[PDB]
């Protein structure tokens, strides 16, 4: 179906074996539904020790990505990608990634993900080589590899043939019928496909209201959703 | 220093090689600063085909984690962990993970991370086996492996000997002095350690104000921070 090519710039290309060789994403890669090609900036070095880090101007305790190997790696990825590729840099300063943001990034046929290590990359590289800056959350990691793999995994779920709403997911139950005294909701085993659908939607509205109330504020609930929410709030208030 | 043991329940334990064999986290594991031990629920199956998924009550297109292999795997991890271990389940319905949440989870000496596949796990398992439910962001992934690895990587940065603020990070510059016409801020190459510190803090306040304004609202800025923010806002308004 809709093929998706993702170019990756990273000092540890082996980390991406976690998604290219396992689970649903590994199957999407095997079936040529998703192509992940990695470029290591270490291969673009020229000194004897293959230096990929550099000291930052102004002092500072930390280090940065060395510009020349990183910049050359990026240009190589752009050449292989051709035109249309959107270059993305993963950093806490980037745009917060939500499901709506995942759908947007999934609209791209070609993507280039720059994985930064140490204290990040040079600011001038962002202005000249990076199109969009993204963040998977307000937390700091040792590298942009995991956020990159998170992005790739997220957008992969939208590729046609990979698999087979605004609210939190309803509770799910499977065998056995009774687990440590706790029983499965009888409505789920009633066969009433309409009552079951209404139940699941109702529980989704309740869990969203109790756990993530701010998510409901940015939603325009349907007449059915407004009903089930009012019922859930009434039942919660005994 | 402060040792940290993290037990992991996952159908793909090989994915965690991405953090246990590479970069800073891989070094922390090698130096016995961080221990990651994986249990595969597939090893706790008894049928010929090692079934680990089960059909959900009420119909539904998707599948769930089979309770018996998962439950047995969890109990085994608790036995090896001993007392004090906090069991965590990664799911979008969980508490949103921020840097403040990372610090909290880093206070635990022992952790058990349950990685859910398919449409998740049985709700009754969460009530009986899970202590805290967490989310790395408002997006859906093919599994809880990447969120688990994200958590492990995040809390690893707080382990003493692994390495060596509320605001977004300031711009960083390294060699060369001029890159495609763009120059390094002269203040950074002035040597003025006080002016440089004030500059970096000022840029952090400006980037936070322009990109993530909601982050500033939940902050009690110091007198110096209030000054530099007012100056940045004045300079931004020409
Ligand atoms: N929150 C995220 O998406 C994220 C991305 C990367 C990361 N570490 C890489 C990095 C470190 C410092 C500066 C720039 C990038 N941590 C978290
Ligand atoms: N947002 C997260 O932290 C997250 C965690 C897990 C995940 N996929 C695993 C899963 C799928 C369905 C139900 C429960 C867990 N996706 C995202």
């Amino acid at each position: 179906g809709s093929h998706m090519w993702i170019g990756v710039i990273s000092l540890f290309p082996e980390m991406f074996k976690a998604i290219t060789e396992f689970g649903v994403t590994g199957r999407a890669v095997k079936h040529n539904l998703l192509k992940v090609e990695c470029w290591n900036p270490r291969d673009f070095t020229f000194d004897k020790h293959k230096t990929v880090d550099d000291r930052p101007y102004g002092g500072g305790p930390g280090m940065l990505m060395m510009v020349q190997p990183l910049r050359d790696a990026i240009h190589t990825a752009k050449a292989a990608a051709g035109e249309g590729a959107k270059v993305i840099y993963l950093s806490p300063q980037g745009r917060k990634l939500d499901q709506g943001g995942v759908t947007e990034l999934a609209q791209n046929q070609k993507l280039i993900l720059v994985c930064g290590r140490y204290e990040g990359i040079d600011e001038r590289l962002i202005q000249t080589e990076i199109d969009e800056e993204w963040s998977i959350g307000d937390y700091v990691l040792t590298g942009g590899e995991l956020p990159a793999m998170t992005l790739i995994d997220a957008v992969a779920r939208f590729i046609p043939g990979v698999l087979g709403d605004g609210l939190l997911d309803c509770p799910h139950y499977t065998r056995p019928e009774v687990l440590e005294g706790l029983t499965v909701p009888p409505v789920l085993m009633s066969g009433h496909h309409e009552e079951i659908r209404k139940w699941r939607l109702k529980q989704s509205l309740q869990r969203t209201w109790l756990r993530r109330p701010e998510l409901l504020e940015g939603l325009a609930l349907t007449d059915e959703q407004r009903k089930l929410l009012k019922e859930a709030q009434a039942e919660h208030n005994s």
